[PDB]
RNA sequence: UUGGAGAGUUUGAUCCUGGCUCAGGGUGAACGCUGGCGGCGUGCCUAAGACAUGCAAGUCGUGCGGGCCGCGGG
């Protein structure tokens, strides 16, 4: 099993005669502090149904991420749509800088040392989906050499 | 490679653009309430406006001639 951190719950509204209808959704990130993370977007009628959908989702879609004593190997920069994440490999007693998004996104991961930057729109959905492509794009020395 | 966190706010809800605002550190500071000791710094940022009084540049008789006073003694 893994450990399970909700980073978004959010009510959204759709309108019809009457009056407006809420809907729910949560951003929930999921993994072993070992190297493995998976992200899932839950929608649903109400908060809790929402964050166990979520949850299967976050198994459905998973990363391995190369830690090398516990920092990323190499500099990535990511965009999706207007999202930037920066994510920049960094020493031991550095610390996980970065905002709660990324930094429950990497931490979930094993990731203890790492500097990072949020840059451009800073939407919390969509700086997931960078973080997370980020560590999808994460070679190392032997991947490289296989490679070419 | 010793180094980089973001948030609030346009919408019924969304994504984006964009500004406004905030949390930090800093100062020869000032103001409010309060105020026990010590150490080291430090204190007219304005009118280079105006200033009472004292003090801040003198020293040499191993350059010279003197006046006064004194010790000496003619
Ligand atoms: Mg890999
Ligand atoms: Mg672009
Ligand atoms: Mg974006
Ligand atoms: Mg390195
Ligand atoms: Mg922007
Ligand atoms: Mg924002
Ligand atoms: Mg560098
Ligand atoms: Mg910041
Ligand atoms: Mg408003
Ligand atoms: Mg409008
Ligand atoms: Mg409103
Ligand atoms: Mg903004
Ligand atoms: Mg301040
Ligand atoms: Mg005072
Ligand atoms: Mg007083
Ligand atoms: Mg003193
Ligand atoms: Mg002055
Ligand atoms: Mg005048
Ligand atoms: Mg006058
Ligand atoms: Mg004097
Ligand atoms: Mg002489």
């Amino acid at each position: 099993d893994f450990e399970e951190k909700m980073i978004l719950i959010r009510r959204t509204a759709r309108m019809q005669a009457g009056g407006r209808r809420f809907r729910f959704g949560a951003l929930v990130v999921v993994g072993d502090r070992q190297g493995r993370v998976g992200l899932g977007f839950g929608k649903a009628p109400e908060v809790p149904l929402a964050v166990q959908k979520a949850g299967y989702y976050a198994r459905r879609n998973m990363v391995e991420v190369p830690l090398q004593n516990g920092t990323i190997p190499h500099e990535i920069e990511v965009e999706f749509g207007a999202s930037k994440i920066v994510l920049k490999p960094a020493a031991p007693g550095t610390g996980v800088i970065a905002g709660a998004v990324p930094r429950a996104i990497l931490e979930l991961a094993g990731v203890t040392d790492i500097l990072t930057k949020e840059l451009g729109s800073r939407n919390p959905i969509n700086i997931a989906y960078a973080t997370m492509e980020a560590l999808r794009q994460l070679r190392t020395k032997a991947d490289v050499e296989r490679l070419r």
